[PDB]
């Protein structure tokens, strides 16, 4: 089938588990099982995050940096306003608070 689907889309990499404040946390939204389609993605937790989202052969890579300890929900939505398989993911973060 030519159309992608949010149940065929998944996500992988260390950024779904989290990291430390000021340190980069990296994961991929993987489209290899789905084909192609539009993506949105939002990260919400104890503060905001700085994101570098980029397209690639692996799908869409997201690197982000957190700035407060606690846990962030990584909400990932493909082909429409609906969560992909396993989303939202809870990423856990430690270290000093910047704000």
């Amino acid at each position: 089938g030519a159309m992608g689907d949010p149940g065929l889309v998944s996500a992988y990499g260390a950024g779904l588990e989290g990291g430390v404040t000021g340190n980069p946390a990296e994961f991929v939204v993987n489209t290899s099982n789905a084909g192609a389609g539009a993506l949105s993605v939002t990260i919400d937790g104890p503060s905001k995050v700085k994101m570098d989202c980029q397209e690639c052969p692996e799908g869409y890579r997201v690197t982000y940096t957190p700035m407060a300890p606690g846990s962030y929900l990584i909400s990932i939505k493909y082909g429409g306003p609906y969560h992909i398989g396993g989303s939202p993911f809870k990423a856990k973060v430690t270290g000093p608070r910047l704000v």
